[PDB]
């Protein structure tokens, strides 16, 4: 039995909602979530934390934009803007940890901002792990993404609903579905959210392209590089995996099967221990 | 410490030289080494076989037109009368031994035949395994394949070296490496090896298409296939897995790093027991 | 020794400062740095003018939108206007120096306005020389080029030190790199600077199309040109030297190893020899 | 003034006819000529070589195949074993003269046999240069290289003199033009000529892949590569240089204006020096 701390902490100039637990003398995780109306760090980690915890000191951030950490005064037209800010929160929230070094994982939007965290302060950073991860270039953008980012032109709960059961690989089965839906809905139409997630996912789509990491980059990262993949995400095609198994300097790809963009949800039964090995070992 | 048997056996028409170990208790595997000059089960199984030996009942035999396995009279022109015959020789093989159902894994060529044959006896075989496999088509032929392939224009022991060592991803460390090359440089040089060798590659050039599984029939097995290929394979391109990982109904891809053609002894290490795992459960 | 004159100089409606040195009795060559945050003439040409001005008369001005030459009243919209502001101060500040003939050498960007000189007063040039020019169609834009347009979006420290490093190929070793990086950053987010750049940019960003010199007007020029590229330039892709060679009535491409963007600092060793053959003869 | 010996020579099994100048006591440097009907070390490098013959100890062979070299009893089908022989005829004659290490420099089809000598016997050579060569992909077959394959198809005078000048940018101009035409038409159509010929050429056309060297390969190979290219070509596409620039772990381009496919001979002005530096240093 785990114990999950859920509060905000001084992460630099914005204050991030944090989810925490574990002993803070066993090495260190960061979780990234992805984005998308709604999207928070409980809704993406809280299931597997106390697995995590177990052997490692978690940590799970509402990244700037989501949830409930702070908000910027003004609110940057390119998503660029929003992948420096979250890139100064996660480090000033390790700072305000006195973690040196950790290891971290990010799933598709969190997998850009690790991406840009690992480039920019590799000391910091020890093993990798990205699922359905976009730091790369995309072929052709599936309908079911274009849907996602223009969900505000049509906000209405079934369209969402089809939405959320599009991120798993069968939607009827999966625990915490409509909960999942009703619940965050709520939240993706607040006054407030509704705002700042307009103008996130205007700068998303049509500006994306910033986003790839150059491959004579990928190729100096001396990290080794778990990437995830399930074989039936629709919204984040296998490309962006393929490209960024292509260009690491050590990377290993796994697809998963009966597995949506969700991966670490879907399949922990086989994605928990395969982390757990890269990291220990 | 195991024992591993090497003898004829009555596989039907054709006999069939091969490598046996483990106690006939156990659950049976069958393992179907690749193709190339000098080829032959030992030299693509020997290594890992007590590992499998300790659980299974394993079944390495010199697939027909390689090793000590009984030639045909006439020589046949069509790669697919080749597969044919190897699809016979693994049946009659298993039936010799009473194996009603079998564990299957197939590297190279080896795959070719493994697709064929849970096709055609869906029900003799449990779980199966594919590394670099080619029954799926290949978006352009990589020169190291066509400078195999066309090997006997220009036989010399040089050129077999470097033929040899574009198989695995780190020639200079590879144990057995350079004894390899020269004791399977005389075989494959032995005027009757040499004699079959020839026609066997002019079929496989030229007449590869064939081999591919049509989309449909991956689609309907009912096998859960585990699909494994070096990130460094310089001879069979990753399309092939993605082709075969997209189309059957059960599948998931690995792509090992540090890892080229021979997968199976490069990174045993993590192949060893991932193999385990699929076969035990 | 030589001496390097730094001053303003009458160009013509906007004054540009501009580094001068060698004999004005010497032949005349005019530089044209290229692009960038901070992008200046110094920081392109001041380690190997004291090589050209041996015997050369050398002229390195900050052209318009650069350094400290003179700023328009309005900030134009269209990267073509900042085209022809570069064309009238050159050919007015060769007229303040009495220059009626003069070599001309551009990087990048530079190289843009270098063929437009040379298009539009052909009888005032006489030997061309371009590095990683753009006056050409470009098959794809590199990331690292798209990285640096959007810099303003993100205009962090760590962010400007990966964008330094991705216009040398060994950016370790380079001398005088950190020391570039942190004085130019300076510059680069100055009030005044980042309010230029973010709309030159900007105009450079969707409207580059407009620099390519069409491939009938390139058959007509006249002048002997010597097109070099690094063989690791990450920001200009080679397809831009390609077309020019492959166009220009008279053209030669070299291609330098151990290379990046900012060959004539990179590999002066074998450029400066080659450089002053061009002209000498 | 030097003296260019010309005779047989030992150089393993099939000897071969060779002219050799310069004092055996400087570097040597092998010389490879490219195919065609009559092509033979002397019409390739007999006016460059008392330039070379001042600093090195020249060895221009005439390959198996060509010239008065000796011939094979059997005529190979696959373009490659030709290859393999001309492999072993250059380390027979190296040996023969004692030379252990040695620069090499090889013109279109001696490009590939180049590739395949510092491949097998890396420590053989030290200075590598490269000419219009061809152990790369191409992406179109230019008409002129397809006219020339299929000359004896129509192995009249005129053809010939325009296969001829099609090997240079400006025919008109060039000194021994129509000497050479005649000359080496005659030879040509020698019954005992025409005969290997024709079968060489067949083998060349379709079977030329094999003759690609693995992008894998290029990118360990330690030499320094100076790849050369006339601006002009119309045998040999600029995208077969392009390609090993691009693969090989040091190259260099160089593409020279006014020059079609005998470099060597159209401006050996610019390519002497050149090439007197590489090996020099």
């Amino acid at each position: 039995t785990v114990e999950i701390i859920e509060k905000r902490f001084p992460s630099g100039t914005l204050a991030s909602h944090a989810l925490v637990a574990g002993d803070p003398q066993s090495p260190a995780v960061v979780l990234l979530h992805g984005a998308g109306p709604g999207a928070h760090a409980a809704s993406n980690w809280r299931p597997i934390i106390p697995d995590l915890a177990e052997n490692f000191f978690v940590v799970a951030p509402d990244l700037i934009g989501f949830g409930q950490s702070e908000y910027p005064e003004t609110y940057p037209g390119h998503i660029m803007s929003w992948v420096g800010m979250r890139v100064e929160q996660i480090l000033g929230l390790m700072n305000h940890f006195g973690i040196e070094k950790s290891h971290i994982v990010g799933n598709s939007m969190g997998g850009a901002v690790t991406l840009q965290l690992v480039v920019e302060a590799p000391e910091r950073f020890d093993k990798v792990a990205l699922m359905g991860s976009v730091g790369a270039p995309m072929n052709a953008r599936p309908p079911e993404l274009a849907r996602l980012l223009a969900f505000y032109a049509d906000p209405r709960l079934t369209p969402y609903r089809e939405l959320i059961h599009s991120f798993v690989y069968d939607p009827e089965n999966f625990p915490g579905m409509e909960e999942i839906v009703k619940s965050r809905f709520e939240v993706a139409n607040d006054p407030e959210v509704r705002r700042i997630q307009e103008v996130m996912f205007e700068s998303m789509k049509a500006g994306m392209e910033s986003l790839v990491i150059p491959p004579a980059t990928l190729g100096r990262l001396p990290h080794d590089v778990l990437v995830f993949h399930g074989r039936q995400d629709r919204i984040v095609p296998l490309d962006t995996s393929l490209y960024l198994t292509k260009h690491l300097k050590h990377a290993e790809l796994v697809v998963l099967d009966r597995c949506g963009h969700w991966a670490q949800l879907e399949r922990w039964d086989a994605m928990g221990p395969m982390l757990m090995e890269h990291f220990r070992a």
